[PDB]
């Protein structure tokens, strides 16, 4: 274990989202995640130069199910009902980032750096290439985008509805199913 | 009358045209005073930073959202009220198109902190009319789904080669099929 490892940065994404979780992201400095793996500053900013830079390489991390989906996802006849499991593992693969979107919900600065962001921003851009018809007209192709983004966003508007998230998230993508099945 | 508000409207308007022809990031506050053809003081009179002009521009867009709001307190709180907000609410957002296209093609130079507080207070307003107390947890979901779609529908839809009023008649369509399904 070297103080310029791997192993350190990402005990240093560890202890920062649970000081954005517990504390807020804009109240959270770049002093306190020093202070929580007990190094210096210059230690920290070695791997990561702001906090900013944290956060990003926190929903890199998160993201992974998302990466092996467009995987398989691209290994497939690419039919209605390719479209349809490839919206099921997608509902699936944001369940490890709920407390990143909790964050977002809190910091209007962690929404709008991760939502400008590249990476995050190229994920869904990925998912959107299977899901797009080459010979649909407006209609149908908005429709098949409406799908994909009501269970993107799922993880807004199903806050503050009821209680268990399970029972709230297959009813989103009961509902999202629908609408891609409205494409006809 | 260059301390009036008159002048703080033509501020706006100026601002707002050149933030359409060429670009928030690439528009600086001397290029909207020689615009408008008044001394840098008098610009910083009315806004001390250029994200200021933005929040107001915010604020000036969202007159026909404010207005619905109002005029749903006062409706009989129903399936057919909740269709005719939601048709409504699609019509106010087209008005704030520019604002939304400088959102997502400005990056890290714009902080949305300002204009996402009341970008936030509409849509918790709406949101109050759309809610159903004695609805399940799948009604409830689509209910929210319906109004996500339009609501985020300025951002999702913008890669598609539509035109933006046919593109926006599809989604408040297939919205208005998603709040029909939480019916009974």
């Amino acid at each position: 274990p070297h103080v310029r490892g791997a192993n350190t940065r990402d005990k240093i994404q560890s202890v920062a989202l649970e000081l954005f979780i517990e504390r807020g992201y804009e109240k959270t400095s770049m002093r306190e995640i020093a202070e929580g793996l007990g190094i210096t500053k210059a230690a920290l900013y070695y791997h990561f130069k702001a906090k900013e830079e944290i956060l990003v390489a926190i929903s890199q991390g998160l993201g992974g199910p998302v990466d092996e989906l467009v995987a398989w996802a691209r290994t497939q006849p690419r039919t209605l009902e390719t479209k349809r499991e490839v919206l099921r593992r997608y509902s699936e693969a944001l369940m490890g980032a709920a407390p990143l979107f909790r964050i977002m919900q809190e910091s209007g600065a962690a929404l709008r750096t991760l939502g400008i962001g590249q990476t995050l921003n190229d994920r869904i851009a990925a998912i959107g290439e299977l899901m797009y018809q080459d010979g649909a007209s407006v209609r149908s192709q908005v429709r098949i985008s409406d799908a994909l983004a009501s269970v993107h966003f799922g993880a807004f508007f199903l806050s503050a509805i009821e209680g268990d998230p399970e029972e709230k998230r297959k009813a989103l993508l009961e509902s999202a199913l629908e609408t891609l099945d409205s494409s006809a």
